[PDB]
């Protein structure tokens, strides 16, 4: 549909909020408030970035294309992040999701060791609506059923793939979680523990991860450690309403080459 600039354009505006340091076990260590502004420039030719944050200088930056480590869905939400892994580039990078008056942009950074070393929750509202914080994730607003569509783009900008989505968590017996995942033709069934704010996936080879409930109907997933010639998958989420929850993921395939991103938007069954 849109170009990947017309798509870039949909974050036109004032984003206020804050850009919050969380530990991999989702304490907050560092929050500054900020100002981000967004404005285009001849027809829309240029974008210029404002970034203020508390305590600190202005950072201005002006854009006249978009690529390289930057994928945008037709809303706006987008991701950001590396193109091709390796020695010295750590994996990470950053979801963003656009909804309505919101953004809620989630920044994973894993150690030279590949494990998660720091979040960055960035949430923000155009200046002059409501904050429209979200509560503090808990498992319990996530058990059920969920189903929906996912839409994964490709940085060949190849046409994008749609596909089928259901999500099933529910507690086994145990007080131990059972996830069941569908996603076009695959589908992936694992259990977990629940150990506070942290779900563990260590079980299966197909998952292997640790889930982060955080604020603002927030999660991001993790790899328990990147391997070497494995592929690789940054995932966020974002409980928009108690029925609404979208996902986000950026996929590398196993010689660290970034390949895609799909976004899914699922509602509660
Ligand atoms: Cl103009
Ligand atoms: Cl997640």
């Amino acid at each position: 549909m849109k170009s990947q600039w017309e798509c870039f354009l949909q974050n036109l505006g004032v984003w206020e909020g804050s850009f919050s340091n969380f530990s991999p076990e989702g304490t907050l260590l560092n929050d500054t408030s900020s100002r981000l502004c967004l404005e285009g420039l001849n027809n829309n030719q240029t974008v210029r970035l404002t970034l203020s944050r508390s305590g600190k200088d202005d950072v201005i930056r002006e854009f006249r294309s978009v690529g390289g480590g930057l994928l945008f869905f037709e809303n706006g939400s987008f991701s950001e992040g590396l193109i091709q892994l390796g020695p010295f580039s750590e994996f990470g990078g950053e979801l963003a999701f656009v909804h309505e008056n919101r953004r809620l942009r989630l920044v994973q950074l894993f150690d030279r060791n590949g494990h998660l070393n720091g979040l960055t929750l960035i949430r923000e509202h155009l200046a002059g609506t409501p904050v429209a914080e979200r509560p503090l994730l808990q498992i319990n607003d996530l058990l059920g059923e969920w189903r929906g569509q996912a839409v994964t783009i490709y940085r060949d900008l190849r046409p994008p793939d749609i596909y089928s989505t259901t999500l099933k968590i529910q507690l086994d017996d145990a007080g131990r979680l059972m996830q069941s995942t569908s996603f076009g033709e695959r589908t992936i069934t694992s259990t977990a523990t629940i150990k506070g704010s942290i779900v563990l996936f260590d079980q299966d080879p197909e998952k292997q991860v640790q889930v982060l409930l955080l604020p603002d109907g927030a999660s991001a997933t993790s790899p328990l450690k990147v391997q070497l010639r494995q592929p690789l998958f940054l995932e966020a989420g974002w409980l928009i309403q108690s029925d609404l929850r979208q996902r986000m993921i950026r996929s590398y395939n196993d010689k660290g080459e970034w390949v895609s991103l799909t976004l899914v938007t699922e509602e509660r069954v």
